[PDB]
């Protein structure tokens, strides 16, 4: 507040830069048990919280330091051959939190934009956020005036379960929920196509993740005739 004199002056005109990691890797360079092994068995895009340790048995995330470094990160190229899908879910019955996740696309053009034509930078993001539904949207909302309840809240904020597809046979993958929206998004994705990325926050809102047809190349008599 401001009833007394001496304060603190908390000005920073610029982005960000807290306190970033110089020393924990070091922790992790070391022989780690079951959380550089656990963690990219649990729920591990890619460039996503590698410092933490995660695993199933009850999604639950793991980190040592806080979310500073360890909580707070996201996958993001992550890139794979072959016709597969994931599947994450956010559960929010906690109390507060926020499921992250999109695709990139470096190859992103920009001609006539859905929109019209603004201009163009160096890449496009899109994805699904839940800033959609954060307080910057509620007073203007044409959702059911009556009760609370929402269809199209789950166009970028499905807080429940939701089922990725992802083939590189066709270089084309997209986001739905059980497989319903990514029928007829197939003929554009093809061009369309972005490199899928996942954002978790804290540990709290755990977010969980299921995938099937990704392994771990090592060994294992695999299939040798495309």
């Amino acid at each position: 507040g401001s009833s007394a004199r001496q304060s603190t002056p908390t000005s920073q005109a610029l982005y960000s830069d807290f306190s970033p990691p110089e020393g924990l890797e070091e922790l992790l360079s070391a022989p780690p048990p079951d959380l550089v092994a656990q963690r990219h068995h649990g729920w591990n895009p890619k460039d996503c919280s590698e410092n933490i340790d995660v695993k199933e048995g009850g999604l639950c995330f793991e980190r040592r330091p806080v979310a500073q470094s360890t909580d707070g990160v996201r996958g993001k190229r992550g890139y794979s051959r072959g016709l597969h899908a994931w599947e994450i879910s956010w559960p929010l019955e906690q109390r507060g939190t926020h499921a992250v996740v999109g695709v990139a696309t470096a190859l992103a053009p920009l001609q006539a934009d859905h929109y019209a034509a603004l201009l163009g930078s160096n890449s496009e993001s899109w994805g699904w956020d839940i800033g959609r539904g954060k307080l910057y949207h509620q007073s203007k909302g044409l959702e059911a005036p009556q009760y609370p309840a929402g269809p199209q809240g789950e166009q970028l904020v499905v807080p429940e379960r939701l089922l990725v597809v992802l083939d590189m046979e066709e270089g084309t993958l997209g986001y739905s929920i059980g497989g319903t929206y990514l029928g007829p998004a197939f003929r554009g994705l093809k061009g369309r196509t972005l490199y899928p990325s996942v954002s978790a926050v804290w540990g709290q809102c755990q977010v969980r993740i299921r995938y099937m047809g990704e392994r771990r190349v090592e060994e294992t008599r695999r299939i040798h005739r495309d």
